[PDB]
C-alpha cells in the first residue's frame, strides 16, 4: 500500500475523444497516472436512433463492437504495464441521455444496456465484478443521479466529487464516498483532478479501495 | 486486380513546379506511370500575404484560380488517358508553412483552407472523398508538426510518405503506419524517385480504397 | 510474369534460429510467401572455434554437414511446392565475424570457406549460378564501409531488414532487396522483396539481378 | 538630470506574468522604481497557434487585443505617476520562438507582427519612435549569435537580466541596459538601469540611447 495516481474517466476517439488510443495511454503513461481506466460511451437506443437518424456521429460503441472494444483494452492493458507500469483497467460509460444518467464502470466485461433502470444498471454491474461511479456532468456541460441523491446512497460504490477542473461540493456536504476523475476528450484534459488512493497496485485491490473509501483523495494535476 | 504504379505528390508550375503541366503529364506518361496525382501548392492566407509583401512569386493556386486549376486538370484527364492509359487525379499540397505541415490531397474537388487545424482540413477533405496523405518534407530541408506528433494523428490520415524522392523515412515503417511513396516533383530529375506499387484495379476509388486498405502496398525506386 | 511475394533470407534451428525447417516453411506457406530462401550460417573458423571451446553451441552448419543440410533443403523443395505452391531455394549466409561481412547467397550448391576475401568468396558462389546479397546488420561493418568498392560485387544488397529500412542502399542507387532475417516465429512479419518474374528459380534469379521490377512491401499481422 | 533607477522589461499577467497590472505597478512604485515600462509578449503566429490547439494559454496579447492593452497602460501612467511621481512607459516584448528573437520596445503605439524579419521589425519600430532593445535570453539565439550584423539595428542590448550579467555586451562595448525580466513578485529585486535624465519620456529615451550616462545597479532585498 503507496498511494496510487489514478483517472477512472477518460475518453477516446473510439466514442467521442478526439484522440486515438495508444495516444490516451501514452499521454497518462509519461504524466506518471499509475492506473487509468478507458471509458467509453455506450449509449441508449433512443440517443443512438436519433443520431443515426439526424446523421450525426453516433460518438459510442455499438453492442456489436463491444467485445472488439475490449479485445483493444486487454492488449493495451499489456503495453502499459511494459512500456509505463501503469495498470489500465477496461471500463466504460453507460450513457442515458434520454433520462439523464451517466454511469461509469471499472473493470467492465460484458455489455449492459443504458435504457435499464438505474438499478438494474448497477445490478449487471455487480454481477460482472465491475466498479460502479455516479459521473458528474462537467461544468461546460437536471441530471436524475444528482437530483436523487438520497434515493441512490447505497447504489453507487463511488460518486464523482470531481471532474475536469472543478470540484462538486455536494458529495462532500453529503459525505458521500468520492472519486475525482479528468472526463478526459481533449489533449489538455490530463491536467485536471485525479484519485489519489491507498493500495496495493492491482485492479481488485484498487477497486476495493475505492469501494471502501477511507484512504482516498483527490488531487490535482498541474 | 494487376499491380499499378502511382506518384501521388507532383507540382507543376502553376505553383512551385520548375515545368507546364503538359510536359509533366507527358513526362510520366512516357516513363509508364499508371496513376499520377497533380498536386500543386494551396498555402495559408498568412503566407501569401508576406510573399505578397515581399514581392517574391505566390507558388500557389489562389483561392479564386483554384476551380479553374481544377478545369486543366480534368482535361488534363482526358489526355492522359488517351495518350498513355494513364490516370491523372486531380490533388493538391495543402501547404501550411505558418505552423509546417503539409497534406496531400487526392482527388480533391474543392479548395480547403490551408490556415484550419489539422483535423478540420482532413474532416472537409473526407465530405469530398478525397484520400488524405501527411506528406514528409524532403532530404534537402525546422520541426515538423504531423511528424512530431505521428501517434495523435494516428487515425487522421490515410497513409503517411514513407518515401520521397530519393529517401526513406523509417519512422513510418518501424511503427507500421499506413504507407505510400510519391516524388514530391519539382523537376525532371525527380521522376526517378521512390513510387508507390498498388494492386487494384484501374479506377481512381478502387486506387484510393487499395491505399487506405493499404495490405497490397509496396515501394518501388524507379530510376534512369 | 506476376508479381511475387519473396523472402530471402531465412534461419532455422539447423543453425541459430529458433524453428525447425518443417516448421517454417508452415509458417511462411500459411502466409502466402511465395519464394522462400533458407539460408542458414556457415561461419568463419575463428567464430565457429571460439564457440566450441567456451562450450557455446555453433549456430552453424558445419563444412561436413553441409551436403546433408542441402539434401534437407531438397527433400523440403517438394514439400514446400505441394503444400503452398511455394518456391522453396537453398541458400546459405555465408558469415564472417571476424572480418564483419555476412554475405547471403541464394541458390547454393556448395560450401565456400568464409574466411575467405570478399571477391573470392563471391566468384565462387558466381561459378555456382547463385544470386549474391550483401546482407545489412539488423538494428538491434566491412561491406556497408566499403560501398563503392563493392558497387559491382553483389547483384543486390539489403535495404530492409527485419522492420527496418537502410536509406543508405535506396540513396546511392544500389539495386536492392528487402528480407526478414527470420529467427523467430514473430519475424515473419517483415520488410519483404515484391518482384515480377515468372515463378521459377532462374528467372526469380534474373529478376533480382536486372532489378528493375523489384519493389518492397511490408508484412503485416 | 538626476539619476533615475529604471526597468524596461516588465511583465504581468495580461501575457505570461503571474501579476495584475496594478499590482506590477503598486510592486515597483513602492520599491522607489522612477521609471518602469510594460513589456508584455505579442508572439509569432506558429507559437500562437501551437497554443491555441494544444490548449495551452497563449501568454501573449492578441493583435486584436493590442489597442486595448495599450489603453490599460494609458490609463496606468495616470494611477502610476499620481501615487508614485512613477513613469510608466507602454511597451511590449516582440516575441519569435520560431526564429529565436525577442525584442523589447519601449514606448510602442503599433501592434508590429514577430515574424517579420528583424530589421523590418526594427524599422517599423523607429517609425513610432520607440526605444528598440535586444533582450537576452534569462539564464533558466539569433540575435545573440549575429552580434556585429545587428550593431547599428539596435538601441541597446541586455546586459544584464534578473540576477545575471552577460559580458558579451561590455566585452564588444555596445550600448547596453539591465533590466527584471520582470514576471512573478521576487523578480523585482535584479539587476536594473540607472539614467542620467530630465524624468520624462523623450529624454529617458534619448538617454539610453546616447547610452554615455547609462549604469546598471543591483537591487537587493
Ligand atoms: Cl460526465
Ligand atoms: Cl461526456
Ligand atoms: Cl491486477
Ligand atoms: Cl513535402
Ligand atoms: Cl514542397
Ligand atoms: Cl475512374
Ligand atoms: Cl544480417
Ligand atoms: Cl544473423
Ligand atoms: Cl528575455
Ligand atoms: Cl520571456
Ligand atoms: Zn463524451
Ligand atoms: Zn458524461
Ligand atoms: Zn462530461
Ligand atoms: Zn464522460
Ligand atoms: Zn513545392
Ligand atoms: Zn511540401
Ligand atoms: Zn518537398
Ligand atoms: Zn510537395
Ligand atoms: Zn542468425
Ligand atoms: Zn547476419
Ligand atoms: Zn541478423
Ligand atoms: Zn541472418
Ligand atoms: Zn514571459
Ligand atoms: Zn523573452
Ligand atoms: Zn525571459
Ligand atoms: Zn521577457
Amino acid at each position: 500500500t503507496e498511494w496510487l495516481l489514478c483517472d477512472f474517466h477518460v475518453h477516446t476517439n473510439m466514442s467521442d475523444g478526439h484522440l486515438p488510443l495508444g495516444e490516451v495511454v501514452d499521454l497518462f503513461g509519461k504524466h506518471g497516472v499509475d492506473v487509468v481506466s478507458i471509458t467509453d460511451h455506450i449509449v441508449d437506443r433512443r440517443t443512438l436512433e436519433q443520431r443515426k437518424r439526424n446523421g450525426e456521429p453516433l460518438g459510442a460503441i455499438t453492442e456489436d463492437k463491444f467485445q472488439d472494444y475490449l479485445k483493444r483494452l486487454w492488449r493495451e492493458q499489456k503495453r502499459a504495464w511494459e512500456e509505463y507500469g501503469m495498470i489500465l483497467i477496461p471500463g466504460v460509460e453507460i450513457t442515458n441521455n434520454t433520462d439523464l444518467y451517466h454511469i461509469v464502470a471499472v473493470d467492465v466485461k460484458e455489455y449492459v444496456d443504458p435504457s435499464l433502470p438505474v438499478e438494474e444498471i448497477v445490478e449487471k454491474l455487480k454481477e460482472q465484478n465491475a466498479l460502479v461511479i455516479a459521473a458528474h456532468p462537467d461544468r461546460k456541460k437536471s441530471w436524475y443521479l444528482w437530483a436523487n441523491m438520497e434515493r441512490f446512497k447505497d447504489t453507487f460504490d463511488a460518486w464523482e466529487i470531481a471532474n475536469r477542473d472543478d470540484l462538486f461540493n455536494s458529495v462532500g456536504v453529503k459525505k458521500y464516498r468520492y472519486v475525482a476523475n479528468s472526463d478526459f476528450h481533449e489533449l489538455w484534459h490530463v491536467y485536471s483532478w485525479k484519485t489519489l488512493v491507498k493500495s496495493e497496485k492491482n485492479i481488485e485491490a484498487i477497486k476495493e479501495a475505492i469501494r471502501k473509501n477511507t484512504d482516498v483523495a483527490i488531487y490535482l494535476m498541474r
